[PDB]
């Protein structure tokens, strides 16, 4: 038993870590196949920033101004291209280390392991989930440009998310690895804003009962109430709108545990208007919500990958 | 910018997990060079755990018992051994992964990433803290036995911890990877007193400074304390007393943030006979204590490994 915020083993990621260097500027790129993927931005000096002309910019670097490193190896640039935010640089050597992967564009309140990198070399790992608004809250210091955000299926990786900026809060925005920004924002240094927020009600339910699972309870009333109902409490705390796919999806949960969905709501609606009392919860005072219903089935099913 | 709770990359690890079979039984291993290191646990049947003589068991066991799956390879096993409570299974196959490693034993309030890993297969990674009282607070279902605690130092892993058990309490324990125990605990099913714990006073400091770098810092009050007065508030809550050889470690950060470390007492004194006011920090509504010092100094300044 226990319950902790895990991440995937990061392994098949580390393998695809490489360095980009476009003139001063350094970043991480993704190596598959014969294709390197990194932020476009590598490609402007600290002036560019404030009001990139994104073309104009590419159209004066050729294949070798792209310096290429894979640990000490070293790839041929031989094709460049950007597509959306990202540029892809095609090299001479396809990555043995290729994992079966995919990429995919993940929806707010899903999660996510990041491989947080500097110099093509990784640092750490962390879990962490889209945020309604299009955000993350992660760990990323100058030179973490190009880290990625990614999900494993037993053998394939499912990349998600590539690192391109940090806004003035905090906060985190990026791309999916065809180059859309999640979110509305752009790559230029001038002021942004992400916008409210929302807990992510479903993945706080799936939490509540990956609680009740590992013994933590004293929540659990007596009450009960309706979607309806629920609802006019969560908009009240800024909590997303529970719908019934939220409920199907708790289906799972629900069963194992033996405790009706709406119950679990006046549960939670009795937390939302009274607090916490200073108890915790499965060790926090605060109510999680970067855990999805699958990550609670797996993290108590024993899911394995590789 | 942030912070986060972040685990070593598990590349490095992933590829030494194996699985270990004996009769009924299975748990995972780690395989460096020709040995396969595993809980002698392994050798018990539901019956042997409550009161298992493992010399006797281990003398009915020959080296063909020891069935040892790597992925799909098949290990043949040439020699074993008992050393304290690990078996040292001798293989015919160096493995070809071998990190540059080492075996270190830590010190309650150190950090370290696990990899919790099923049938040899790895589940996720989570960094946590041995705590004063030589438990663990994880994630481990049944068969997570085996799986690997570790640190890294550029190029070299350090492994500190393998899982042996669950006690009636959901904390976790296990040994160093020469097989002893942190803590009292025993290897047999039977009752068995983890001890109060205490929370890690430096650790918490740390975790102060790395808010104040962050940003956050509401608590950064006024007063100031001294070592022998915030000793007598540590006793009142059940934190470890705050020695001058913490103060020294705590001189990295309190010489980047400019915060004398008996200043910062003085804030964590009335954080812990005030509370938070339903303030947080870092995200958390807790006083965090599993951050060291080093983690914070790494966290922000982007040391990578491999
Ligand atoms: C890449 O390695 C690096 C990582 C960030 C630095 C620290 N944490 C990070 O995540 N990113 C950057 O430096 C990018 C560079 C860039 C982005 C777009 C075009 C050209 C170059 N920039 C940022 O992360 C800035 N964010 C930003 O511009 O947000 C919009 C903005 C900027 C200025 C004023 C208002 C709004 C960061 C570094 O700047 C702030 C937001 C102040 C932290
Ligand atoms: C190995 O894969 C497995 C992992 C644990 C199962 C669930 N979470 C885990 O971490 N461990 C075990 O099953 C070991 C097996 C064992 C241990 C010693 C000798 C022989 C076999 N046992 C445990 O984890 C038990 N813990 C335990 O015995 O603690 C002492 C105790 C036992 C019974 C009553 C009082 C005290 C677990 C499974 O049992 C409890 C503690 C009730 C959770």
């Amino acid at each position: 038993s226990g319950f902790r915020k895990m991440a995937f083993p990061s392994g098949k990621v580390e393998g695809c870590m490489v360095q980009v260097t476009c003139g001063t500027t350094t970043l991480n790129g993704l190596w598959l196949d014969d294709v390197v993927y990194c932020p476009r931005h590598v490609i402007c000096t600290s002036e560019d920033m404030l009001n990139p002309n994104y073309e104009d910019l590419l159209i004066r670097k050729s294949n070798h101004n792209f310096l290429v490193q894979a640990g000490n190896v070293q790839l041929r640039v031989i094709g460049h291209s950007m597509q959306n935010c990202v540029l892809k640089l095609k090299v001479d050597t396809a990555n043995p280390k290729t994992p079966k992967y995919k990429f995919v564009r993940i929806q707010p309140g899903q999660t996510f392991s990041v491989l947080a990198c500097y110099n093509g070399s990784p640092s750490g790992v962390y879990q962490c989930a889209m945020r309604p608004n299009f955000t993350i809250k992660g760990s990323f210091l100058n030179g973490s440009c190009g880290s990625v955000g990614f999900n494993i299926d037993y053998d394939c990786v499912s990349f998600c998310y590539m690192h391109h900026m940090e806004l003035p809060t905090g906060v985190h925005a990026g791309t999916d690895l065809e180059g859309n920004f999640y979110g509305p924002f752009v790559d230029r240094q001038t002021a942004q804003a992400a916008g409210t927020d929302t807990t992510i009600t479903v993945n706080v339910l799936a939490w509540l009962y990956a609680a009740v699972i590992n013994g933590d309870r004293w929540f659990l009333n007596r009450f009960t109430t309706t979607l309806n109902d629920f609802n006019l409490v969560a908009m009240k705390y800024n909590y997303e709108p529970l719908t019934q796919d939220h409920v199907d999806i708790l289906g799972p949960l629900s069963a194992q545990t033996g405790i009706a969905v709406l119950d679990m709501c006046a549960s939670l609606k009795e937390l939302l208007q009274n607090g916490m009392n200073g108890r915790t919860i499965l060790g926090s005072a605060l109510l999680e919500d970067e855990f999805t219903p699958f990550d609670v089935v797996r993290q108590c099913s024993g899911v394995t990958f590789q």
